[PDB]
């Protein structure tokens, strides 16, 4: 599923990301924009052999099991395929664990490079929610 901007904002709010760990809704929408272009089916292989999955590009090195990332962990206790669903529940629940690990949203390189420090409220401007 490719979400619209306001559609994803509303879904993320419903799923409890608004101000989760102190990160306003626009931070999460901005991260999803640049990680996946709002496409739940996005996948990208990393040089080390791990793969990033879903709207928030969650990495099989640590967070999910894909059966092909030797020596990795599965800290969200989910198959990586669950992160590709049209329903964002699995991605949101795993993202909540990631953002709570100590480094906040800096875990998402696209967030650090393209959202951090910017007017992220623009990502939710005009949305009904
Ligand atoms: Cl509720
Ligand atoms: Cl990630
Ligand atoms: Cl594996
Ligand atoms: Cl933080
Ligand atoms: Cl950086
Ligand atoms: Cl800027
Ligand atoms: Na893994
Ligand atoms: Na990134
Ligand atoms: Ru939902």
């Amino acid at each position: 599923k490719v979400f619209g901007r306001c559609e994803l904002a509303a879904a993320m709010k419903r799923h409890g990301l608004d101000n989760y760990r102190g990160y306003s809704l626009g931070n999460w929408v901005c991260a999803a924009k640049f990680e996946s272009n709002f496409n739940t089916q996005a996948t990208n292989r990393n040089t080390d052999g791990s793969t990033d999955y879903g709207i928030l590009q969650i990495n099989s090195r640590w967070w999910c099991n894909d059966g092909r990332t030797p020596g990795s962990r599965n800290l969200c206790n989910i198959p990586c395929s669950a992160l590709l669903s049209s329903d964002i529940t699995a991605s949101v629940n795993c993202a909540k664990k990631i953002v709570s690990d100590g480094n906040g949203m800096n875990a998402w390189v696209a967030w650090r490079n393209r959202c951090k420090g910017t007017d992220v409220q623009a990502w939710i401007r005009g949305c009904r929610l």
